[PDB]
RNA sequence: UGGAGAGUUUGAUCCUGGCUCAGGGUGAACGCUGGCGGCGUGCCUAAGACAUGCAAGUCGUGCGGGCCGCGGGGUU
């Protein structure tokens, strides 16, 4: 169990002879807020069908977030398909400036002090996948000559 | 020591893309309302036209006299 806080859920529809048949989607992330995170993507007949769904491949699906002081290692910039997005590390005391999205994601990740900018598609869901992949990317001094070794 | 976005093309989706909004600002004006003070600020339009008053003068230690009001006899 983490924290699980819920990004956005939309009725979807589709046709056929008679009428139009329906789902719903959920897009939810989760944290217990010390580096860990998970988003997760969920489709089902109903509202909370669809939301349980959510944390559960939220779950299954998480990332080591490197924290530090409660920001993040260093400045990085992702583009998923059509979705850019800047995630810029702030000093102690600052805040968590993003959208719902990037913010949602990046509050159980931890993170407290983080300057953020969503480029390119705003698209809600690709957003997120575009946050994630962004963090997964994020690397630490360590890491870092961990490679430059030999 | 510095960076948030959202609504709207479709049965639905993703993308492109314009329109729209929340912000901050003003020598402002307009509506409704209107108690006190301090500090600022107030013809952006007709460089249109203007009554009245004032906004530029001063030195008798540069010089000669006019009027007014002071004191003082050279030829008897
Ligand atoms: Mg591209
Ligand atoms: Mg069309
Ligand atoms: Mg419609
Ligand atoms: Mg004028």
């Amino acid at each position: 169990d983490f924290e699980e806080k819920m990004i956005l859920i939309r009725r979807t529809a589709r046709m056929q002879a008679g009428g139009r048949r329906f789902r719903f989607g959920a897009l939810v992330v989760v944290g217990d807020r010390q580096g860990r995170v998970g988003l997760g993507f969920g489709k089902a007949p109903e509202v909370p069908l669809a939301v349980q769904k959510a944390g559960y491949y939220a779950r299954r699906n998480m990332v080591e977030v490197p924290l530090q002081n409660g920001t993040i290692p260093h400045e990085i910039e992702v583009e998923f398909g059509a979705s850019k997005i800047v995630l810029k590390p702030a000093a102690p005391g600052t805040g968590v400036i993003a959208g719902a999205v990037p913010r949602a994601i990046l509050e159980l990740a931890g993170v407290t002090d983080i300057l953020t900018k969503e480029l390119g598609s705003r698209n809600p869901i690709n957003i997120a996948y575009a946050t994630m992949e962004a963090l997964r990317q994020l690397r630490t001094k360590a890491d870092v000559e961990r490679l430059r070794k030999g």
